[PDB]
């Protein structure tokens, strides 16, 4: 049962970004193959991860997300132990050891107020900070404090637009926003 949607991430995404969502999913249980619209948002949020902390300078940005579970898990009290910050319950996105603050990214194809709240009731820890990304362009981040310059973040707000108009040049746009 190989989909178009699938396929369609195979050719979007880079090999290693493809390979790290895919083992992401099957250690939560969950496969590619059938689950080809979470396949295209996980890989999706993978890239927006990777192009932010390219955004700041060289050793600026520690990634929690693409890596196994008890490593993202070893790397936090790592950095948790090292600089005096809370643990927090949830696993975070990136660490930034200029601000100090461990960083959730959201991506949605919905309002970006609406998902700030549910992503903000969910952590209910104020110290993690929260920065969403639209598929449309629209960013949020907390106390408006947006981590990184323009120029980093409307790159990665051009790449959105793009994989959102490559999937509606395929017509799975419209099942991929009424997937989430
Ligand atoms: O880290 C996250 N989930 C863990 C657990 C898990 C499970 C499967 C595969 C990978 C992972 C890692 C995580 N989850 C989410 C979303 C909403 C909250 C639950 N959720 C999902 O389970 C859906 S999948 C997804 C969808 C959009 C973007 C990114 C992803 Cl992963 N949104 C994030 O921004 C985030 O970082
Ligand atoms: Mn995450
Ligand atoms: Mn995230």
């Amino acid at each position: 049962r190989g989909s178009h949607m699938e396929d369609f991430v195979r050719q979007c995404f880079n090999p290693m970004i493809v390979e790290l969502a895919e083992k992401a999913m099957k250690e939560y249980g969950e496969d590619p193959k059938i689950e080809t619209n979470k396949f295209a948002a996980i890989c999706t949020h993978l890239e927006v991860c990777f192009m932010y902390s390219d955004g700041g300078s060289k050793h600026r940005f520690e990634i929690i997300e693409g890596r196994d579970r008890i490593m993202a898990w070893t790397v936090v009290n790592s950095i948790c132990n090292t600089t005096g910050v809370e643990k927090p319950k949830f696993l975070p996105d990136l660490y930034d050891y200029k601000e100090n603050r461990f960083i959730e990214i959201g991506v949605t194809r919905r309002e970006v107020h609406i998902y700030y709240l549910e992503k903000a009731n969910k952590i209910k820890s104020e110290k993690t900070h929260i920065h969403i990304f639209s598929f449309t362009g629209e960013e949020m981040a907390t106390k408006a404090d947006y981590t990184l310059d323009e120029e980093s973040r409307a790159r990665i707000k051009t790449r959105l637009f793009t994989i959102r108009q490559e999937m509606a040049s395929r017509s799975l746009w419209d099942s991929f926003r009424q997937s989430e």
